[PDB]
Formats: structure tokens, C-alpha cells, sequence
């Protein structure tokens, strides 16, 4: 003849039992998105290894040598063009002799 439906260990038994099945509620009810949403096969990798110099690399390098005297006179015509600020003074009144020329 068992022991009845009513001591405190039977209570504890079902209030562990009601623990679970309140966990395994809330778990469920967040929804997590499940395992396999990228590929399985998909393997570790590195980071991005941008490249590096070489001969060809090298003679554009000589070639940005050129274009570089060339951007000397780039830069220059960059002031005369490109810039378009307007004078301080009159290219004749900068040269009245009782004050400092100032471009």
C-alpha cells in the first residue's frame, strides 16, 4: 500500500516537475532562431590581406615618380585654377611703397 498523494517530498517532486515546465515554457517562448541558418560546411576563416608590391607595382610606382614632377606643375595650376579665392588687395596698391606688400 503506497504512502499517500499528500506529504511535503511529493509537493517538492511536483513543484520541481512545474519549475522545469515553467523553464522549458519561457525558453521556447523566446524564440531563438535555430542552428543551420548559414551553411555547416561554412569553415573558419582570416581577415581581409590587401596586396602587396611587385615589379609591375614597382614600374607604376616609377610612372607615379613622373606624374608626381607633372603634379608639381598640377599643383601650381591648382592655385592659378582650382582655387578660386578672391584677392585681398589690387596688384598695383599691394606695392604702395608706405606698407608691406601682402598677396
Amino acid at each position: 500500500m503506497e504512502t499517500t498523494n499528500g506529504t511535503e517530498t511529493w509537493y517538492e517532486s511536483l513543484h520541481a516537475v512545474l519549475k522545469a515546465l515553467n523553464a522549458t515554457l519561457h525558453s521556447n517562448l523566446l524564440c531563438r532562431p535555430g542552428p543551420g541558418l548559414g551553411p555547416d560546411n561554412q569553415t573558419e576563416e582570416r581577415r581581409a590581406s590587401l596586396p602587396g608590391r611587385d615589379d609591375n607595382s614597382y614600374m607604376y610606382i616609377l610612372f607615379v615618380m613622373f606624374l608626381f614632377a607633372v603634379t608639381v606643375g598640377s599643383l601650381i595650376l591648382g592655385y592659378t585654377r582650382s582655387r578660386k579665392v578672391d584677392k585681398r588687395s589690387d596688384p598695383y596698391h599691394v606695392y604702395i611703397k608706405n606698407r608691406v606688400s601682402m598677396i
